[PDB]
């Protein structure tokens, strides 16, 4: 059946579509079933269809965004704004609320507005991808570098707006975001920070401006449609070196984390974001599951040992990058070798020593950690046929016993739902992430349903242990928000009040982060 | 005449005071004229009285804060929450709206709730001063250090909540703030971040939690009364060295700023916040104005030269601190000497090489930049009789020509009012602050009115040139917010909608940051 916005008739939707065409042009409104297939979640969760877009609208300008938002208010049409819509693992471009119209800002709002070499920043529209920005920097012989997530095809803006992350010293994208322009839910436009001061040259220099600081309220949010965003860009160091440390035993995790923290908290000698990937992650990056095991159920111990030996990797594989003059790199690498060398069985490899099959991940991290965008990690999805993933990422204290607890409890449930445990432990400065990716056959309804049910259990069990997630998929947003319920659900009640005040007609991305406007609240959508 | 809350009769206010006494205890409510004198602005602006408190209430707990807020909602009494109320330069403890009750959270909510050595943080109530936290760290032989503003007697929490700043690598207090507990305007209590996840140990480890990030909305804000706040603490480095660079000429500012930026933007070799103080700042720290000039009008050129020669200082005096092992400090100091040594007349001094009166400021900066709180800068107020100051701090790009423009325009305007130009230029990473202090005789109604009228002009002239202030005094909040008026005042309209949604009775700090609730809007208060 044709996908319609909730409460909106075929005829009223057709009227709204024509109003959108009048704003953006006929070819920039998509509403046929075949056209919309490409905007469904590529990695669907649950057997049942969910998260169905009713249309896609591609505006060319801020003023067009304002007009789209005004039309949506008049007709009661929910809008799901995206930049590039590559939020794969968390829903892709698909809306939380079925029937919503996707506003694909990045299709035509794709300009690099400014790159400032001296102060080190960019001012971007949503359609600038990491590859686009890297191409600009390279072609202009920039002394700046970007900070990219594992895949380069997403949006510098869109990624930041979901509090996405990379792995250089500038890996906290929201931290380095500086200034934004946003269309609020009834169509008015606002600039944050020094952008609110007409004529200021400091929109991308000083984030806070004057008065209450609002920019974080537009991340993981449904309070507007962002049209411009600034971000600081780090100067490229004179040299860099990447390294891999393999650790042979599953149980080494405890000691690895307990050494990682003191080496990272002062930003030296671990200068970049530490990443500790398990053998399943690294094998999936370079091989298919059937190279190792073609049977039913969890991978047996003998097959895991074959992965390790054939790829010359450990159960846990640490990747880091060092920056600066050669003497500084040498000093820091010596400190890291001395410290992690206390773990029996640790072995060390630099990016210049190892470029075999098993070292493909090291070479990829060397690119990523130097702001060179990549799509090599798409090979993960070849682990099984029709591969897709969901991301499950609890936050905790950077404590080795806490890490072991999380490793074991997540792997136990993964085994029970017939999913491989693919995980990375990372530390920011003082916090730990358990970055779990679950890869499955997206064409199998049973596997889809298992992913949904397993991850609901993982969310609950993590919360029972005092862990909450930093980001989640459409299918889990209500459940994750429900875990943040100190003080009888005070946080969500606060967000709801703000949502209803800014969005009285309940238009923007209803249900994002579990935050529903009044007209949809308590309706099991 | 007795100061009353707007619209509240003397009899109703007396009843409300008894209600407050029943919550906090009779001795913890102040309401006599003499009791309230200490809570008036110590450094008043304008000849006419303004910013008069009606009472002070000192709660002992979050629950008492909630009860106070509920009473205030019932009676329509505005509340001005403070921590220690030492916001001198910006109004002291005094409320923006005359007649408001000051809620002095820090008098009795003064506990250090946790200092965590391994992860490097503190969880604090509002009454913990920098001196208190320093005493704790020293007495427990901590390996951590704090980051303090110039004066140590304020609140780690209160300072952060006005986006105050210090001078170590952790000088951006809000950046390092991690988690808070707040009583919202109708008395509900909420925890931000991982504090919303019951049982999480990461409240002070991971700032953002899940969903829209709100904590910045409680800074320079009137959206609640904060009762707990976390902040990260840096590890103390193994050694440190401070230095002064004297620059002889007024016009050296251009070249100094243009060298400061490249040496700071990568956080090395300028590892701490660079501060470039003019001769008036450094003289005022150690001497009275009449030592140099007792006449009418601006300070003559001959007297400026006498200050320089007597103190062995420049017109512009750069102060910095280096940290790390001795060899690292030596390397960075050599880089700094090489770079700034390109300016003719530059002279260099370490903190071990100046024991003269002129070196007093270097000794003070060496304390502050090492997280050792001080009150030595109170001597600034002895520049003139009954001395007080107001702070005027525009934000701009870290460009030497922009610095010269700001220097000249501010000094020109100050000269019209016979007020000395006391300024510091600082850089964060990519932004510049023009930290102006105007010192005046607080007992002289003509001086008070000059300061008001001068600073209103300075705000306007700065905005005309594209500079906006990062923070301001009660007297200037309406004028400063009016400068951030891109998009026909879009920013303020947004803040107003949020204020009215969270504070329907218009209770919390009306007019803070120029943000007035509906009941007071457009009333010239
Ligand atoms: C499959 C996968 C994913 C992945 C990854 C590795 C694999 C194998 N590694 C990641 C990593 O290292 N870091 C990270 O942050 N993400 C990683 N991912 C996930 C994903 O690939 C990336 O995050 C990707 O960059 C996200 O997609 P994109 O950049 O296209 O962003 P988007 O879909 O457009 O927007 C995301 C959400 O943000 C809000 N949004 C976006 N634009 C707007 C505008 N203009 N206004 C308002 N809100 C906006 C929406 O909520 C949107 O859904
Ligand atoms: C005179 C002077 C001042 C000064 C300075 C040098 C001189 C000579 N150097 C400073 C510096 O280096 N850095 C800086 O940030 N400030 C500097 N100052 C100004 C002042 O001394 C300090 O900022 C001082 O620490 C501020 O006072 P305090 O720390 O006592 O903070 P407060 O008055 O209690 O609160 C300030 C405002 O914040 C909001 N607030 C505070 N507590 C709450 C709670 N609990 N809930 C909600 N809002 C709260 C209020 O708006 C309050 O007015
Ligand atoms: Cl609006
Ligand atoms: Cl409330």
């Amino acid at each position: 059946t044709r996908t319609l916005p909730p409460g909106v008739s075929d005829e009223r939707f057709d009227a709204a579509l024509q109003r959108f065409r009048d704003v953006v042009g006929d070819k920039w409104v998509l509403s046929t079933a075949d056209e919309l297939e490409a905007f469904r979640d590529p990695y669907p969760v649950g057997a049942a269809e969910a998260n169905l877009p009713s249309a896609v609208v591609s505006p060319e300008s801020t003023e067009q965004v304002q007009d789209i938002v005004r039309i949506a208010n008049e007709y009661g049409i929910p809008l799901h704004p995206v930049s590039t819509g590559k939020n794969n693992g968390y829903g892709g471009a698909a809306p939380r609320l079925s029937g919503s119209v996707i506003v694909k800002t990045g299709e035509r709002m794709n300009r690099i507005l400014e790159v400032n070499e001296k102060y080190g920043y960019a001012l971007l529209e949503p359609g600038v991808t990491y590859f686009d920005l890297y191409e600009y920097l390279q072609s202009h012989d920039s002394g700046l570098m970007l900070d990219c997530p594992d895949l380069g095809w997403g949006s510098v803006v869109g990624n930041t707006l979901d509090r996405g992350v990379g792995y250089t010293p500038y890996g906290d994208h929201f931290m380095w975001q500086t200034g934004l322009e946003v269309v609020l839910p009834q169509g008015e436009v606002m600039r944050t920070g020094m952008g609110a001061l007409p004529g200021s040259d400091a929109w991308q220099l000083f984030p806070y401006g004057f008065g209450p600081f609002p920019d974080g309220m537009f991340t993981q949010s449904n309070l507007g449609i962002v049209t411009k965003m600034g971000i600081a860009l780090m100067q490229r160091p004179p040299a860099s070196q990447s390294f891999l440390i393999t650790f042979d035993k599953e149980e080494d995790l405890e000691q690895i984390v307990d050494i990682m923290l003191p080496l990272r908290i002062n930003m030296a000698p671990l200068q970049n974001v530490p990443v500790l990937r398990n053998i399943f992650m690294d094998a999936a990056a370079v091989s298919k599951r059937t190279e190792w095991f073609d049977g039913d159920g969890p991978m047996p111990a003998e097959a895991i040992e074959r992965m390790k030996k054939d790829l010359d990797l450990g159960f846990w594989n640490f990747y880091g990058t060092l920056y600066g003059p050669p003497p500084l790199i040498e000093m820091y690498y010596g400190m890291i070798k001395e410290a992690f060398g206390k773990i029996p069985g640790a072995r060390f490899f630099t990016h210049e020593e190892r470029d075999d099959r098993g070292g493909h991940v090291l070479q990829d991290r060397h690119k990523i950690n130097n702001g060179i965008p990549s799509l090599d990690e798409l090979q993960l999805l070849d682990w099984v046929p029709n591969g897709g993933h969901i991301g499950f990422v609890p936050v905790s204290a950077p404590d080795g016993r806490e890490a072991m607890k999380q490793f074991e409890m997540v792997r136990n449930r993964a085994n029970e739902y017939n999913k491989d445990y693919m995980a990375t432990f990372t530390i920011g400065l003082r916090e730990m992430y358990h970055v779990c990716l679950f890869i499955y056959d997206t064409a199998d309804p049973e596997a889809r349903e298992e992913i949904l049910q397993m991850t609901k259990v993982l969310v609950r069990e993590a919360a029972e242990a005092g862990y909450g997630e930093y980001r989640t998929h459409n299918a889990l947003m209500d459940d994750v928000m429900a875990t943040f319920n100190w003080g009888d659900g005070a946080l969500l009640k606060f967000h709801e009040k703000i949502k209803d005040a800014l969005d009285p007609n309940g238009i923007i991305a209803p249900g994002k982060s579990g935050i529903w406007p009044q007209r949809f609240r308590g309706q099991n959508l």
